[PDB]
């Protein structure tokens, strides 16, 4: 066995390289002639906040076995992630690396990282997907607790004792590290914001939230505090591994990538546990925007069941709302979902109602009943309150996708309403201009409905189509129904 | 005296109607045939939530004097709020409507309304301005409460009974109604939104905020409940006689129009008290665009006169961000400020800062080392993340005013932040993209500098100057410093 800076890291990744004239992308779906330049212990830049460069950390902690699954991974890139656990981390804190090698096209690129001091490597016979991998390596683990990491990630300065502190405080927590951006074009190391949380809409599509402005002014006192998550990315986390164990690991019926982050945030929430994001702790990840690797039956199709798996379980009605915007999906067959729905019985799990109450109360419910919703779209553009308010005119600027005064919802009553306000027709005279004016159920001037296959929008018991002719000279006016591009919306 | 209906509205209004052939709009800045053409007790929508609509109060309510104060209204439209008044309201809770004609043209606008049930009129020798007329009628109040209406106003169904029933049980609450708008153009009433607040941008010029996502689910238990609110819109509101009293009645030394609802709204905070909108209380005002009367040395120097009176009394250190964001403020002369002064000390007031954090903490405010702050401006474009988080491109969209992906702030560290991510020059090449990535004080590839007088930003130690020319493919670059439109940049506020 061998101490990591005397791995000869020129002959692992040598041979493998990037050959002269072909396509650098084409393996990893990230420049792999990039990744190979740097040395495995190439210095990053201290991302850390300020106070937590002075913190002296507990070392008093128990030891992890860190899990790092891989399927064709770059060797310079796994050496790299291998390297910077070694390299970061306090000695005693290190039970273990264990690799499990998911059936990889070379077994070398896994058994080769094996001589060097505590990497032990499993490799799976067949191909089986991230959620087995994990869970071979964490059964495979002898410390008390999991740390999973990605292939393609590179730990920074104690990034390891403030996760630790968690757990080993308060076992349920199951926390991240502030997840820092390795560049997938040229393998620059980018710090974050700590301003985020984890968080989806309903199409159960991870995405990143800014904190709202009162959850940052109350954190100015402590500003490097844990940040509760309604949701993690999944890839880089740790957690007590009995509690791993008996909150159901994970489902094992899940293949090769996708949901699996849904569900065990879902499952830990509901089942008395807690999420953190740890700013104290970075930990670069390779963000790549395109899978390399295969998915047996499409990857659209994987995913789709993975969520479904998830929803089925886990969000009791709301998961129709998941089916709303993935209409798709209930088309995926998903398989037999006894066990977990058993296991979710046996842990006395709350309603997804309280997880979105008490976790995740800013995510936006639609009204059950509402037509439609989002943005109201024509070409580029998207219907805008231009921050008018009650007898203002509406107007379109470029959709911007980011909500605000381009939220728009139909209604049960055929209204089109922004917040309290609705589009109203307050003259029918064609060219008039419509206007803003507070909802009421009873007034017919502010009645619409979508026609011509939800392309354009009538005003209901008129010949009259909301039109943008005259959008940036006095507004969204009232105009004959007719072929023009100016009378063409479609929500979105 | 005589009671309303009774009174002869076209006797009153039939005189100094619009004569033929002119322009409607001269004399009032809106539309006095439209308002000429309407009843003086004409219907108007119930606009109020359905719960209000059954809602019982206490009912031994104080009585108020209602002060109505007035310069060349129009005759249909001071008679309409007089009317919607009397009409209203119980009458054992209209102690008195007091019109305090502020020097008007013709003083029969006031004096023949003096016939009318429960209305007294005061005529200024001269002209004295809102603040001071509201002052007088105030002074002359006979009543434990003080209501103040603008003379274009109609109120709606029970619009009094929850405002009182707030400051009966606590005289410390200055309360108004949700203001409804009469369109300036054709007198339609039109209901307004339920969901705002008042505030304000550091130009200190009133603004309607919604609601945080997270106030209005608070609220999904009472949609109709008080609304604490950092700034009333001034013209409406109710207040115990005695509070207004002790707390300093209005500055008198402000003239005209304008102001006087920035000094009322801090004092009243910083002082003890509470500010409230009333979603249950409804009464419609017609909000116009310009002013139709005189002010002695103009509109623009009278407000900043006023505010500034405002601002060096109530707003410690914060007045240099409104100094910031109006540097022609700085030469605006306003007279002594000293009784002022004397008042919030004592008064034991508490600081602006506390005002910010307890009462305003949505107002963003800048760090007190920023250069600069707010938006960044090109155009009618403004710099925006585009939702892009660490290691994405920045980009422009149109200025919508409502902060979001358009606040950044220029730092002491030379940096151009949103959040703690902050524009960095990933490289030097000419037309690199620029990228978000975290702030940090030691990285030199985040530093900026302002040159040529404020108008475009500049790579420190380079001749590298910040580029909109592939905002919409690709996204803000770093292009060499020239000429260019697409390197015209300015920030809202420049310290
Ligand atoms: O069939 C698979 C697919 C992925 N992975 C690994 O699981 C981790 C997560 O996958 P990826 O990085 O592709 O996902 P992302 O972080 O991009 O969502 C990586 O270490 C992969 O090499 C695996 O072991 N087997
Ligand atoms: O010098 C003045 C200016 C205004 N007013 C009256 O004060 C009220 C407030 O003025 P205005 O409605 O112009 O303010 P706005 O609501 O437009 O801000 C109105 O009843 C005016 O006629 C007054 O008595 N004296
Ligand atoms: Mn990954
Ligand atoms: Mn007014």
């Amino acid at each position: 066995k061998v101490r990591w800076p005397d791995f000869n890291q020129e002959a692992y990744v040598g041979g493998t390289m990037v050959r002269s004239g072909q396509d650098p992308y084409a393996r990893n779906k990230f420049n792999q002639v990039e990744s190979d330049k740097l040395r495995m212990d190439r210095a990053i830049p201290d991302t850390r906040h300020d106070q937590c460069q002075r913190k002296q950390w507990r070392v008093d902690l128990p030891a992890t076995s860190v899990v790092i699954t891989f399927h064709n991974e770059a060797r310079s890139a796994l050496l790299r992630t291998v390297v910077s656990v070694l390299k970061k981390s306090p000695p005693h804190l290190i039970k273990e690396i264990i690799l499990v090698d998911d059936y990889s096209n070379d077994p070398e690129d896994g058994a080769l990282l094996g001589k060097i001091e505590k990497v032990r490597v499993l490799r799976n016979d067949r191909r089986e997907g991230l959620m087995r991998s994990r869970v071979r390596g964490a059964d495979a683990a002898q410390a008390k607790v999991l740390t999973f990491l990605d292939s393609h990630c590179e730990c920074n300065e104690h990034w390891l004792e403030p996760l630790l502190e968690r757990v080993a405080e308060d076992r349920t927590r199951v926390v991240s590290p502030i997840i820092d951006v390795i560049n997938m074009d040229n393998f620059q190391y980018v710090g974050a914001s700590a301003d985020l949380k984890g968080g989806f809409d309903w199409n159960l599509v991870f995405k990143w939230d800014y904190m709202t402005p009162e959850q940052r002014r109350s954190r100015q006192g402590n500003p490097v505090a844990p940040i509760k998550t309604p949701m993690i990315a999944g890839g880089l986390f740790v957690m007590d591994k009995f509690y791993f164990e008996e909150l159901g690991k994970y489902d094992m019926m899940m293949d090769v990538w996708g949901g699996e982050n849904l569900e065990i945030s879902f499952r830990v929430w509901q089942c008395g546990g807690s999420l953190e994001i740890i700013p104290c702790s970075r930990v670069g990840h390779v963000f790549r925007k395109q899978h390399p690797y295969t998915f047996p039956g499409g990857s659209g199709t994987v995913f789709a069941r993975n969520t479904r798996r998830a929803a089925e379980v886990w969000m009791d009605e709301y998961k129709n709302f998941y089916y709303a915007a993935v209409p798709s999906a209930r088309n995926v067959p998903y398989g037999n979902i006894q066990s977990r729905l058993e296991l979710r019985k046996k842990l006395s799990c709350k309603p997804f109602k309280w997880y979105l109450e008490n976790v995740y109360p800013e995510l936006r419910v639609p009204d059950h009943q509402d037509i439609a919703f989002g943005a109201l779209q024509q070409g580029t553009n998207c219907l805008d309150t231009l921050g008018h308010f009650a007898d203002g005119v509406v107007g379109v600027y470029e959709c911007h996708n980011a909500g605000g005064n381009q939220e728009w919802a139909l209604t049960k009553e055929k209204s089109v309403k922004h917040m309290d306000l609705c589009l109203t027709v307050v003259d029918r005279a064609p060219g008039s201009l419509i206007k803003l004016q507070g909802c009421r159920e009873d007034d017919s001037r502010q009645k619409w409905e979508q026609i011509e296959g939800n392309s354009k929008l009538r005003h209901v018991g008129s010949n009259l189509c909301l039109d943008s002719r005259t959008a940036k000279s006095g507004g969204l006016s009232v105009e004959v129904c007719g072929p023009a591009l100016s009378q063409q919306w479609k929500f979105t």
